[PDB]
């Protein structure tokens, strides 16, 4: 476990705010090196910080937190954001929420994004 | 699985119109009876329809739908959600975050909840 709920909301409020300024080099740091990724959840995953650092190099998109982040006491958390793209000049949002557990080390060891089609506005 | 990403969003936002009246009975209903709940996550889990039965009424309280299911097309779903109630002569909101799995019948087979005291307000 390790991080408290407290530190959780932090972490995962920081993760969104480096998606938003278009960091991939720090969010990769927040992974553990043998970390997994599944987006969207159910997809297959990809695991470890390079493969992760290409999902995240691959895919002008902004972030925002939508609602509090939901920490619990063994290192998990939960948060609502939204990201805002273009369609290919079609400026479309995505509904998402992200459903991480930390570390014994304060680093993201796992991380499951709920979305769909449904969630595309 | 089986419901499709709209079936899901639905079938969890009724969910929510379930614990906002009280209908304890028909809450009860859409968990199949095998389903477990790990409610706050982090805690020893709670088998049965019979034990949820218990826990339901274990629990004057209003909850509301925070903004859009995040839903998968594996069957599975993600909301942000608010309760308020009063606690001891005290109003006072939760946000809470759920997040479960439907099986083949569209009943809730498994369900996690994501709160703690940092998201009582």
């Amino acid at each position: 476990n390790l991080p408290t709920a407290q530190e959780v909301q932090g972490l995962m409020a920081r993760y969104i705010e480096l998606v938003d300024v278009g960091d991939i080099e720090a969010i990769v740091q927040m992974y553990a090196d043998d970390a997994t990724v599944e987006d969207p959840f159910g997809q297959p995953p990809i695991h470890g910080r390079e493969q992760i650092a290409a999902f995240s190099r691959q895919g002008k998109v902004r972030a925002c937190l939508t609602g509090p982040v939901r920490a619990s006491h063994n290192g998990c958390g939960a948060m609502p954001f939204r990201v805002e793209m273009v369609w290919n000049g079609q400026p479309c949002a995505l509904d998402v929420i992200d459903v991480m557990r930390f570390d014994e080390h304060g680093r993201i060891q796992t991380m499951q994004a709920y979305w769909s089609e449904v969630n595309l506005s």
